[PDB]
């Protein structure tokens, strides 16, 4: 098990790594519309995906933090 | 094995996460791309991304079916 | 375990197809970077973050290899 444990790990680790990439290019993102914006419905389709996608982190966030608890067990 | 499918499967889960974020940000970034575009190569590099990018989107829809497939096995 | 061994396979498949979706976003984020550019602190932001996640996806990109090679074990 002890090598099983190990490749799980690396992927539950990978997931973080993803996930952390996911939020680094959101910041990014939120800038590229900043930048944007100082220069219509686009800005409601803006909002509706921004909103969507910090719900969507949330939640990976939340499954991130328990498939590391029932791994830790 | 319960607690062992326990794992895989929100590990599964997770990965579906990361794909609707992933999906979420593409909505974004073609937003972002429109915006820019209202106000050369730079339009070819854009293609050539956003449809290498639907690509690897589809692919990996397609092996969150199987894998959530393999796991109900 | 063959069948223990397929789900695992594409479990290591579909974080390798999320990078590469990650990778594709970040040339496209880079370009409308480069676009909004062809138009203060907002350029620092930018360069924090581009930086960071060049740094995350080279980590992801690490432990890819290593889920590949202990799940090739």
């Amino acid at each position: 098990t002890v090598q099983a444990r190990q490749l799980l790990s690396g992927i539950v680790q990978q997931q973080n790594d993803l996930l952390r990439a996911i939020e680094a290019q959101q910041h990014l993102l939120q800038l590229t519309v900043w930048g944007i914006k100082q220069l219509m419905e686009w800005d409601r389709e803006i909002n509706n995906y921004t909103s969507l996608i910090h719900s969507l982190i949330e939640k990976s966030q939340n499954q991130q933090e328990k498939n590391e608890q029932e791994l830790l067990e």
